[PDB]
């Protein structure tokens, strides 16, 4: 009779709408990821043209710290343990010092602008999370032949 | 006999309409889709007639990050990461000023208005979905030859 | 009759979405480490 | 009916969580020392 | 007429079924249960061949709190308000001390391993409820004729 | 024939069903109402006699606080804002005492009792909902001719 | 069935599957991009890609 | 269940598990990477890696 065998399509039913339903909340329940966490020292020296020293105190839960902002990573940074390229891989104990004056042929040591922000961004590279952990302003700098 | 027949009519139609009803229930169990999120910082500086800062902590589950409210999307914004226009893809690390006055020949720097409200917006590129996870409103600012 | 089924099939959807949400928190709960001083 | 479910699961959860949490902070709170004078 | 007997009988079948998933979603509302918590307070003395004392500062909920790990409940414990098994029944105010040396026809106090962890029990004796509040490692001790 | 129209008119039965079933949700779904907020501060001065003080710090969202419990609402309460009786209408930055002790003619001060429980209830006149946001204990005071 | 599947994007990236769950299932298998003529890389399987999952 | 995993990476590294709530579970036995044929290195265990594991 009618009712009965309706009972048992809507049943069928029933039975593959939750199967979706089933996929779909279990795929939301596995989307949440970490934030990076690291301490990062950034200080500006003001006088004679003015340097910027960045410095990593704790790793947190990060692989490694990478600068942006106003960085110029065409160039290589002031000293520091740097010596290759603004493209970083800061670690705890690593100082960079970054400088807007350039030498000869080298254009600037970091900075192209003079007035800026630069922003330190932790990174886990296993989810390529990149958050960022510290900021500074810079202003009042000098673009010239020596430091 | 007239019943007999009439049942297995009434089951036939019940087969069809089963069928209709499993296509718009599960059309119906797909459509639930994501919100973004990102955590954005917005800060209104308003010494000496005033500027904005845009700048992105985190991705959440975002692509990018778009501004929105009271952008004069017609004009470069005031130095940062951008240096293009108004139509801007903000990811973490990337830092935009906005700015009410004008300079010489160039209109404003991104804000038309001088009081208004300035909205972020996170972009998820996949379904389109776009979320508004920052504002701030801003008044007092000036438009004037220079900053 | 349908709706008491699908009350079942949900309760066992909710049980086995419990138990990987339990999963995740109890991991990120272990995480936080030292600092040396 | 699944919500009502849902958050005595949840709760359950909550308890076990709790109970590692507790375990680590009161671990990290007995840790402070001595320095010699 | 068939179809509105058919539905008298599934409206039965749906109070039958109703019945059944109420006394399952009723049981397993009642089943959540209490975690226990304590403060206890255990620290390893070093010197000269070192020793164990176990102290507890708060009862939060639970009833007492036993020992577990690597305790060698066959043997009283050096001093401390026990003086009768490793099978304590710790309270707010009592002091017991585990050592790991041995005296005369005495095997050890308390301690069979020279290394190894030790770990505070806190029971709640209504549900049987045991729950972890600490545990400590203890290292490099000695096992001789006298502490 | 029989079982298509018995279809057609448990149809019908369900329309009129769903009808007064859709009527019974639609109204339970309306219900849930608010819980009245405020952070009152109560304290009681054990000296020479006691008194009372009842402060309103926030208003959370409530309209006002009502006292409760112990309260001889029948008479003025020492000083405060008051002056007008027990059947008061505190908001932020109203100070009411409240004192056993009599003055000549005048009865308590608003406290019958020498010990009891006064509590302060928030209220939302719209629905009408009064919630109990804090209580105190008083004992030990007294009722004379001054205080 | 509780499956977690995750992708590790680092140095030339690994996938690994872990089930938490059986629920009402007797075990699961891998399907989509599987080259399952060849043996997974480590993990409880190292025996090819016709695997039988279990929690 | 509440159960604790730690990963000692000093001097060849060692892992201790430890047990902290029971939830509703009667135990807990330890899978993946085990090599049950072979007993674990001191605590409570001393018989083999088919443990029965409790608060």
């Amino acid at each position: 009779v009618s009712p009965v065998i309706g009972v048992i399509l809507m049943v069928a039913i029933t039975v593959i709408l939750a199967a979706v339903i089933a996929a779909f909340v279990l795929d939301l329940g596995g989307s949440v990821g970490n934030e990076a966490q690291a301490g990062v020292n950034m200080e500006v020296d003001e006088s004679q043209g003015g340097n910027i020293t960045v410095e990593v105190t704790s790793m947190g839960n990060a692989d490694h710290v990478v600068l942006g902002g106003s960085i110029d990573s065409d160039q290589t940074p002031y000293q520091g343990s740097s010596k290759n390229t603004g493209k970083l891989k800061l670690t705890v104990g690593d100082s960079v010092t970054i400088n807007a004056n350039n030498d000869g042929s080298v254009a600037n040591y970091g900075l192209s602008s003079t007035e800026g922000t630069v922003t330190a961004i932790a990174v886990i590279e296993e989810d390529e999370t990149r958050t960022q952990v510290a900021s500074v302003d810079y202003s009042g700098f000098t673009a010239k032949d020596i430091s």
